[PDB]
C-alpha cells in the first residue's frame, strides 16, 4: 500500500498521522479548519483568508508612495505596523521546534538535542513513489546540469536594488554564525549551537575557544598591530584552530571565531571591525565601571555588540534587501503585549534559502586594480595592505548581483550551488510547492507561471515532468523577481518569517533583559539603541570611508 | 575603603543595583511598578495591588476551609477561573530567559546559553561585604553541624498532620532527582540534570549513550528482567550503564535504571520498576494503533507519554496533597493558551535547598509485620524483588511520613545531608531568607519568635545569628512556624510553588504547538496523559492492586 502521507493529505498545517497499515490521519488540532484533510475553514478563517490582498500587492503598496510613507514613518503608525509585520510573520515559525533530520514527529529528543538543524516540513516519507512523494520522474534532474543549464552565469546581471559587497560581504559575515553545518555529522547537523544571533562567529563557538581569543584583561579580545592598525591575533599568539591552506603557517593566519573565515578579504574585513568594536566598548565601560573585572567587561561588552548587531540588520540590512518605504524599526518593546516566545531554532529550510551565492560578482575592484577570485580568494595579505577603510569604500560602492531570476552565479562558486541541490535530496526536503503553501501562498500551475516566461520554464518541465515535483531550493533562485527586485515573492515570503523571529527571538529582547542595567547603564544601553553602520565602521576607522549597503 | 553599596541591599521590589563608580551604585527599577532611588515608590495601580492583597495566611484558610462551599466552586467554571490564577501568578515570579548563576551575578549570554548551571533567582552576597550576609549579622555564621544538632535533629518523631505517607515520599525523592543532579566533579551549583525539567531522566538516562543502553531497541521498548515472573529493570550486565551502589556488591545484584543512583534505596527502585512497567505497556498500546511505526518513534511517542503522565499526576495528586486545599487543582495547559507564558525552565539552586525535604522520612520501615531499620533499608539490593510491587506500595501508602516545617524532625541517619546543604548554601553565597521574604512577596520577619512562633529556640538562634536579617534561606525555611495542620509553613509554599507551577507549565508538552492529539500518537496516548492517575499508575502494573494513595489510609 503507498503511504497515504505521500499524497500530502493534509491541508493547512494538519498533521498527517498514519494508522493500521493502510490509514492516515489528519491531526487539524487548531489549523482553523475541520474534516478529513483540514479543508473546511471556519467563519473567521474563512473571512481572514478571503479578505488577505496578496503577496503581489502588498509589496506593490510598501515599495510606492514614498510621500505617503514619510508621513506614516512619522507618525504611531510606524510602529503599529512595524508591530503586525513583527507578529505576523514570526507566527509562522513553530516554537518550540517539531522535526529534525532524525524525526518527523514531535520528541523530546528533537526538542533537546540542540545538534540537529530543525525543519518546517517533515521530509518525503522514504516509502514513496516518486522522490517528491506521489509527483514527478521517478529519478530527479542531475544536479551539476540543473545547475549549469539554469543557475550557471552566463553574463552578469547586477542587483536593481543597488546593493553592494559590502552588503554581499555583511550577509556573508552574519549568517555564518548561525549557519555551520557540522561536516562530521552530516548534513542536519549543526556546530553553531547557538541557534541565533549569539555572536559566536567572533568569540567562538565554544567557551575554550573563546578563552583562547580572550586578553582576559579589561574585557578585551586579543588583537595585533600591523602598520599601527590593530588587526585579530595571529594563530600563533591566540593558537586556535583556523582553516588556511596547507603551508600556511600559525604566524601567518589571523584567529578569529569562525574557523572559515580566514579564506576572503571581506569576511577578516568584517571580523576586524567587530573586534575593533568590542575592546572600543569595553573601554566605556571600565570607564563607567572601574570596579568591574574583566569577565563582567566582557560578557556586558558580547551583550551591547549581540543588540548593535541586531539593530543594524533590521533597520539597515533589511531595509535594504526590503526595498520597502515604510522605515522598520528596531524596537523589543513592540512585542511586549503580544504571546511571542523568546526562543529560536535554525531550520535546515533557512540554510538553502540563505544560499545567495548570485551575489558574488565576476571578480573585485579595489580602485584602480581589479582582482580575480584566484587573487581574491585564500589571499592572507590584501587586508593588511589595503586596511579597513580602503577596503569598505570599494566593497561600498561595487555592486552585488540578482539573486533571484536565474543564471547569475558566477562559474568559480557553482558548484556550492551543485552540493545544495544534492545536500536538499538527502534531508530529502518536500516540494517547492508545498512549502508555498506552507508559508502562505498558493501553489504554481506551470513552469510558465513560475519563471514569468518560456524558454527555461519549458526546458524545467521537461526535466521535472510536474511543477508539483519541483525542488526547493531551485524553485527559489528560477522564480521571477518582483518588478526590479533582488529576488521574487517567495524568498520574502519563507525567508522573512525565519529571520524576524531570529532576531526577536533573542533573549536580549525579552522584557526579563531589555533593562538598561543588562547592558551596564545607559551608555551601553544606548550604544545599542543607535547602533549604525557608518559608525560601526567609522568610530573604529581612522578615516571614514563611503560606508554603505547601497551603492551610491 | 568603601563598602560595596550593594551589600546594603538597596534596590527594593525586584530593582538591580548596578555599581557605578568606586563608591556609587544604581538602582534599575525598569518595570518594578516602583520609581525612586531605591526602587519604592510604587504606581498608582501598583499601590492599590499591593495595598488590596490578603495575606498569605488569609488565603492558605480559605482554601483550607468551607469544604461545601468548595464543592460547589469545584463544579462550576470558577474551577479553571482560579487554577488559572494561580499559575499564572505564581509563575510571575520566576524569571525568563533565565538570569544569573554561580558565575555571574549579572544577566549574560554564557549564563543563558550554559546549561551545566543551577541558575538562581537573587545574586550572590557580594565576596566584599562586611558580614557574610551582607551588612548584618556576626562575622561569622553559626556551625553548621551545631546549628543542626539542636534544631533539625528529631527528638521524637513528629506524623505530617496533613496524613501524608511514604508513597508520597518517595514519590518526591523519586521525582525530584531527575531535575536536582549536582555535578559532584564541578562543584555546587553545576548540574547534570541538563534536561531542567520534566524530562524523564531519571527513567531514561541524563545522556544519549545512556539511553541506547537501557533500550531494548524493539518496539519502542525498554530493556528489562524477570524475576518470579515479575518485570524488573535490566541487570548491570544486561545493560552495562554506570550505577552507584556500594563496592562489594555483585553487578548480577545491580539494576540498571536511568539515575546512577536510584539503586540506594527500594523507594527509588520500586518507582523505577512501575514506570518501567508503564513505558513498555504504553509501548503496546501503541504499537496496536501503529503497526506501520518503528522503534524510535514508538520509543519516542511512548517517553511524552509518560511526561504528561507525569505532569498530570504531580498536580492533582501530588501537589494536591501537599497543599492539602478544597479547591481540586487541575492539569490543562490549554488555561494558558491565551495568556503570555514562556514555555522554558531553569532549575535555580534555590529550589534545590528548599526541596531538601529529609524530614519526611521515619524512624524505620515498617512492611508489614517486619520492622526495617536504616542499616535494612539502604542498600538492600533485595528487598523489593522479594516483597515485590504491590507489597512495598501498600506499606508505603500505609506508613505516615513525618512533618517538614517546625524544627527537630530530621533522623539522625540522614542528618549529615541538612548540615552539608548549609554549608553548601554558604559557598553559593545565598542572600539571607528575609531577603528572600520580601523576593517572593512577603514581608519579611522582624523577630526570631515571629518567625517560630515561641521563645526558647528562637532566642537561642538570635544569640547565634545577631540578626533575623542574617537568618540563612534554609534554616529559615525548615525552623519556622508551620500553618496550623499543616506540613509546612507560609515560606515553603510562596517560594516553592513558583519554582514548582513554572516547571510543570513550562514542560514543552504545555505549549499549544505540542498539546495536540497527534503528538501522543492519537486519541489514545493523549487519554493516557489526560486521564493518568496513581492507582492506575500501580495498578495497571501490578498482579494485583494494593492500597494505594499519597494519603495515609
Ligand atoms: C566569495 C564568495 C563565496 C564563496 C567562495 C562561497 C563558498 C561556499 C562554500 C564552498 C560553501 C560550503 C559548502 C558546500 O560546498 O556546499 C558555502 C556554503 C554556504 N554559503 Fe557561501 N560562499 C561565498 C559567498 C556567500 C555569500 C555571499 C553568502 C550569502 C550570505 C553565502 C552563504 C552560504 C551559506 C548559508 C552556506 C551554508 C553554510 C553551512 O551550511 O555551514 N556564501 N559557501
Ligand atoms: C532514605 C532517605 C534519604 C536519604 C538516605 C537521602 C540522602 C541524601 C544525600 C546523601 C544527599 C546527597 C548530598 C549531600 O550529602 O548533601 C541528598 C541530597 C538530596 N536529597 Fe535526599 N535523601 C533521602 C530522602 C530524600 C527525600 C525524601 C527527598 C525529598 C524529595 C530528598 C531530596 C534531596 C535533594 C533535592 C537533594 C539534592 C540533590 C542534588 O543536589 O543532586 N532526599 N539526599
Ligand atoms: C483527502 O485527500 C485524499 C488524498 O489526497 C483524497 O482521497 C484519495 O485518497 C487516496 C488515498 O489517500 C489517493 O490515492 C487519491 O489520490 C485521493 N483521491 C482524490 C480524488 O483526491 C480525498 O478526496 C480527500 N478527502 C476529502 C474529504 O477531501
Ligand atoms: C544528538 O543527536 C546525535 C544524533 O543521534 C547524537 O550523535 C550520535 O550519538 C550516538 C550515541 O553517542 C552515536 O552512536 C552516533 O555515532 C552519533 N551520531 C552522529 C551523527 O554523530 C549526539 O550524541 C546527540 N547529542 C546529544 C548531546 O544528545
Ligand atoms: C593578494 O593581494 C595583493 C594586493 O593587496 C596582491 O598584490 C598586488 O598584486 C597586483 C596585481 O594585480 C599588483 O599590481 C600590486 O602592486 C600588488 N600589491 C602588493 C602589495 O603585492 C597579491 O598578488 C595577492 N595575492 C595573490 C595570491 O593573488
Ligand atoms: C536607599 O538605600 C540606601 C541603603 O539602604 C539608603 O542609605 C544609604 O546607606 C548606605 C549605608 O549606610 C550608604 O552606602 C549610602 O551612601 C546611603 N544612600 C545613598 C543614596 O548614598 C538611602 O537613604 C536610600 N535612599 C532612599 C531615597 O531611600
Ligand atoms: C559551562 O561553564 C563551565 C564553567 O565555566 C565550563 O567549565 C569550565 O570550562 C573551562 C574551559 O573548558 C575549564 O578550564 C574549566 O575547568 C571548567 N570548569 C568547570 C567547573 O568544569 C563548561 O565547559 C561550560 N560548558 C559549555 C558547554 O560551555
Ligand atoms: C534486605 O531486606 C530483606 C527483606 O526483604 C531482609 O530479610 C528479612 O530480614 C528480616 C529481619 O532482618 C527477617 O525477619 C526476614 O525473615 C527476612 N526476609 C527475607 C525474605 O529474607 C534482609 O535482611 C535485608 N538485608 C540487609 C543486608 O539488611
Ligand atoms: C459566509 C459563510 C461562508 C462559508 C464558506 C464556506 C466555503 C468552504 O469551502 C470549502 O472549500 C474546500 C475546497 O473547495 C472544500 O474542501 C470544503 O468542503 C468547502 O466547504
Ligand atoms: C453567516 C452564515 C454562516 C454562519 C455560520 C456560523 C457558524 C458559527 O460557528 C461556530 O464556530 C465555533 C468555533 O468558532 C464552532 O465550535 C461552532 O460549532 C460553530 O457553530
Ligand atoms: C500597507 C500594509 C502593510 C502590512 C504589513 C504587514 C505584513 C503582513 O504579511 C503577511
Ligand atoms: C470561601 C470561604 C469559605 C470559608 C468557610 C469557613 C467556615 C467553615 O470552616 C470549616
Ligand atoms: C481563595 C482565593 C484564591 C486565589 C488564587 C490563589 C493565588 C495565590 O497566589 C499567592
Ligand atoms: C521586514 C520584511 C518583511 O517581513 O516583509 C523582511 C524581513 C526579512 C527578510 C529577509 C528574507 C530573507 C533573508 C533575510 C531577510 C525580507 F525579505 C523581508
Ligand atoms: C498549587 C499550590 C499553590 O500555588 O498554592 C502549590 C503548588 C506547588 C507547591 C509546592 C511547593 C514546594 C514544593 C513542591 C510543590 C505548593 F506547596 C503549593
Amino acid at each position: 500500500p503507498v503511504n497515504p502521507c505521500c499524497y500530502y493529505p493534509c491541508q493547512h498545517q494538519g498533521i498527517c498521522v498514519r494508522f493500521g497499515l493502510d490509514r492516515y490521519q489528519c491531526d487539524c488540532t487548531r489549523t482553523g479548519y475541520s474534516g478529513p484533510n483540514c479543508t473546511i475553514p471556519e467563519i473567521w478563517t474563512w473571512l481572514r483568508t478571503t479578505l488577505r490582498p496578496s503577496p503581489s500587492f502588498i509589496h506593490f503598496l510598501l515599495t510606492h508612495g514614498r510621500w505617503l510613507w514619510d508621513f506614516v514613518n512619522a507618525t504611531f503608525i510606524r510602529d503599529t505596523l512595524m508591530r503586525l509585520v513583527l507578529t505576523v510573520r514570526s507566527n509562522l515559525i513553530p516554537s518550540p521546534p517539531t522535526y529534525n533530520i532524525a524525526h518527523d514527529y514531535i520528541s523530546w529528543e528533537s526538542f533537546s538535542n540542540v545538534s540537529y538543524y530543525t525543519r518546517i516540513l517533515p521530509s518525503v516519507p522514504r516509502d514513496c513513489p516518486t522522490p517528491m512523494g506521489t509527483k514527478g520522474k521517478k529519478q530527479l534532474p542531475d544536479a551539476e546540469f540543473l545547475s549549469r543549464r539554469f543557475l550557471l552565469r552566463r553574463k552578469f546581471i547586477p542587483d536593481p536594488q543597488g546593493t553592494n559587497l559590502m552588503f554581499a560581504f555583511f550577509a556573508q559575515h552574519f549568517t555564518h554564525q548561525f549557519f555551520k553545518t557540522s561536516g562530521k555529522m552530516g548534513p542536519g547537523f549543526t556546530k553553531a549551537l547557538g541557534h541565533g544571533v549569539d555572536l559566536g562567529h567572533i568569540y567562538g563557538d565554544n567557551l575554550e575557544r573563546q578563552y583562547q581569543l580572550r586578553l582576559f584583561k579589561d574585557g578585551k579580545l586579543k588583537y595585533q598591530m600591523l602598520n599601527g592598525e590593530v588587526y585579530p591575533p595571529s594563530v600563533e599568539e591566540a593558537p586556535v584552530l583556523m582553516h588556511y591552506p596547507r603551508g600556511i603557517p600559525p604566524q601567518s593566519q589571523m584567529a578569529v571565531g569562525q574557523e572559515v573565515f580566514g579564506l576572503l578579504p571581506g569576511l577578516m574585513l568584517y571580523a576586524t571591525i567587530w573586534l575593533r568594536e568590542h575592546n572600543r566598548v569595553c573601554d566605556l565601560l571600565k570607564a563607567e565601571h572601574p570596579t568591574w573585572g574583566d569577565e563582567q567587561l566582557f560578557q556586558t561588552a558580547r551583550l551591547i555588540l549581540i543588540g548593535e548587531t541586531i539593530k543594524i540588520v533590521i533597520e539597515e540590512y533589511v531595509q535594504q534587501l526590503s526595498g520597502y518605504f515604510l522605515q522598520l524599526k528596531f524596537d523589543p518593546e513592540l512585542l511586549f503585549g503580544a504571546q511571542f516566545q523568546y526562543r529560536n531554532r535554525i531550520a535546515m529550510e533557512f540554510n538553502q534559502l540563505y544560499h545567495w551565492h548570485p551575489l558574488m560578482p565576476d571578480s573585485f575592484r579595489v580602485g584602480p586594480q581589479d582582482y580575480s577570485y584566484e587573487q581574491f580568494l585564500f589571499n592572507t595579505s590584501m587586508l593588511v595592505d589595503y586596511g579597513v577603510e580602503a577596503l569598505v569604500d570599494a566593497f561600498s560602492r561595487q555592486p552585488a548581483g540578482r539573486i533571484g531570476g536565474g543564471r547569475n552565479i558566477d562559474h568559480h562558486i557553482l558548484h556550492v550551488a551543485v552540493d545544495v541541490i544534492k545536500e536538499s535530496r538527502v534531508l530529502r526536503l518536500q516540494p517547492f510547492n508545498e512549502y508555498r503553501k506552507r508559508f502562505g501562498m498558493k501553489p504554481y500551475t506551470s513552469f510558465q507561471e513560475l519563471t514569468g516566461e518560456k524558454e527555461m520554464a519549458a526546458e524545467l518541465e521537461e526535466l521535472y515532468g510536474d511543477i508539483d515535483a519541483l525542488e526547493f531550493y531551485p524553485g527559489l533562485l528560477l522564480e521571477k523577481c518582483h518588478p526590479n527586485s533582488i529576488f521574487g515573492e517567495s524568498m520574502i515570503e519563507m525567508g522573512a518569517p525565519f529571520s524576524l523571529k531570529g532576531l526577536l527571538g533573542n533573549p536580549i529582547c525579552s522584557p526579563e533583559y531589555w533593562k538598561a542595567s543588562t547592558f551596564g547603564g545607559e551608555v551601553g544601553f544606548n550604544l545599542v539603541k543607535t547602533a549604525t553602520l557608518k559608525k560601526l565602521v567609522c568610530l573604529n576607522t581612522k578615516t571614514c570611508p563611503y560606508v554603505s549597503f547601497h551603492v551610491p
